[PDB]
């Protein structure tokens, strides 16, 4: 299940990073940007393969991806947002 909604302004600057990039479908910082989420674990709501894909949400100082990423939905203005490595999601509105 979803943690609610969350103001695009509330998150992270790197978020909004991520999302201009996936605007411009790249280029791309990490190797695993846009590849295929699968929702294993069903926390999102249920879809085929594909629907979802994964890009990394900087993390200041980190050598690795972190813990935060943006899960797409191939629905219009559908983004997910998680903090702790895909414990919880929370869908991004960029309209506030």
């Amino acid at each position: 299940d979803t943690s609610g909604t969350v103001c695009l302004s509330a998150l992270p600057p790197e978020a909004t990073d991520t999302l201009n990039l996936i605007a411009s479908d790249g280029p791309f910082p990490y190797s695993q940007d846009g590849v295929v989420f699968q929702n294993r674990e069903s926390v999102l709501p249920t879809q085929s393969y594909g629907y979802y894909h994964e890009y990394t949400v900087i993390t200041p100082g980190a050598r690795t991806r972190g813990t935060r990423r943006i899960i797409t939905g191939e629905a219009t203005q559908e983004d997910y947002y998680t903090g702790d490595h895909y414990a919880t999601f929370s869908l991004i509105d960029q309209t506030c």
